[PDB]
């Protein structure tokens, strides 16, 4: 529990707000466990005074500067900068096992019992569902997984350009081996599936813990109505929880 | 071996001509396995002889008529006619395992490994990956279960208008249950997919040993050149594959 958190990322402005949602989301459905956000020199210093306030630990991530452990990487692969930065997750170590959350998933019920999972638990990424999606994860930060990362993002780089294509490579027994490394799709709940297969969603969608705005559009691409307390025309329930939390508890926490 | 068999369904002209080729595809793949068709009457003659040839057996169900099992299910929910009859396939117990497969998959490797699975198994639907897709699923023959799917049927119908709506809710522990009931994608691979997730593809796709032609459009919806080999304008290979098999194997056999 005190060694234990939910580890997101942002590399800009526009994400920290999807990462301020989520920690607020976080803390909303009382997590027990710790809340840290690796960031990187482009967020701007209030967005990361934001962050400190919502979460317990920012962590400052620089890939570009040439002390970075995955620079050299960065300079081989340079397309592949925020897998990188996301990699560093697994640098931290002051944690024994930790939730990776993409900033633009948003917690809709406290899913602290991910932390029973293992490295590496993940749900089903759909289009291509023996891969699991790395938006939501359950790993155990390692140097040693950390090096083993970066070297094959360094030798083979990512299927897909992304840090879900070589996480899949790397964690690549999670389609054939244990179940229980395939969480439930509700605790990374695909935006896009909550039309893609609308029946699927009636039927189990109630049940969504997580839900992960994929894009293109984001959250916070949307106009919000603070006045009829819903997103200007998808199915705008989850994306009026994201602004709701946005408008109620993020957005006065950076008036200063 | 001898009491193992393939099993798909066609009530119609058009999905015969899927199920011709998909037992095409199983024969020219070499199963050891027997290939059984379910029909229903609105499938006609020619059809039926075609298929008679194709397949080790061509089982009639015709859940129009009240004689049949279903026929008092179909009454209640008339929407659920294909899925009804599909249900049959639990009535196959002349076999003691089957695979099932849709009229619009087709088959590019042998997959009688598949009769090493258990009921149920099935590989993830893209869209809601906690369901599993119907288009190919290992069963037995059951009476009892036949039975109690059509109980399912009649109290609840299925979340989807469909079979796979039912089998899911029928078959509910596959999502969190024995990986080994996860079949791989390549066992199903949704032509949606082949697209939907073009990195993954490229990734995986070569080891495709099932196709699924979710749609919309079937195979049977395009325009083939027979002389330049391919579909008139998706990545066609599958597509070409398909009428191929059509082409070569399956109208020739036809021309009576
Ligand atoms: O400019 C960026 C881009 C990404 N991120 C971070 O990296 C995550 C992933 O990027 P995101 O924009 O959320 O990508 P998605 O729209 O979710 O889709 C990508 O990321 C998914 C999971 O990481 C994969 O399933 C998809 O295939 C891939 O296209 C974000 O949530 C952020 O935490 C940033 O901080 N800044
Ligand atoms: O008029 C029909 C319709 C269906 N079938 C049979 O039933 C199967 C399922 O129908 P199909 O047209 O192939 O549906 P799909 O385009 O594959 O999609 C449906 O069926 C899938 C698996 O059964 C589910 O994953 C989807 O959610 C559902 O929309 C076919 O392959 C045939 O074997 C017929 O014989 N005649
Ligand atoms: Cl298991
Ligand atoms: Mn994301
Ligand atoms: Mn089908």
């Amino acid at each position: 529990m005190t060694d234990q958190a939910f580890v997101t990322l942002t590399t800009n402005d526009a994400y920290a707000k999807g990462a301020l949602v989520l920690g607020s989301s976080l803390k909303q459905h009382r997590t027990s466990r710790r809340l840290a956000v690796l960031t990187t020199p482009q967020v701007s210093d209030t967005m990361r005074k934001a962050l400190e306030i919502v979460f317990d630990e920012v962590i400052t991530v620089d890939i570009l500067d040439s002390g970075d452990s995955a620079h050299l990487t960065l300079m081989k692969r340079p397309e592949l900068g925020v897998m990188l930065t996301k990699l560093h997750c697994w640098s931290l170590t002051q944690y024994s096992k930790c939730v990776f959350m993409d900033a633009d998933t948003l917690v809709l019920a406290n899913i602290d019992d991910l932390f029973e999972r293992e490295e590496l638990s993940a749900a089903p990424d759909p289009g291509w569902p023996d891969c699991f999606n790395s938006g939501v994860f359950v790993y155990q930060p390692s140097v040693e997984t950390y090096n083993q990362l970066l070297h094959v993002a360094s030798e083979q780089g990512s299927f897909d350009g992304g840090d879900q294509g070589l996480l899949n490579t790397f964690f690549n027994s999670w389609a054939t081996t244990d179940i229980r490394k395939h969480l439930p799709f509700i605790y990374n709940l695909s935006s896009i599936s909550i039309y893609s297969y609308l029946p699927a969603f009636k039927a189990f969608g109630a049940n969504a813990k997580v839900v992960h705005f994929l894009g293109q559009t984001k959250p916070w691409n949307y106009t919000y109505d603070t006045k009829t307390k819903s997103v200007r025309s998808t199915h705008p329930q989850f994306l009026n929880v994201w602004w709701d939390i946005f408008t109620t508890s993020v957005v006065p926490l950076l008036q200063q």
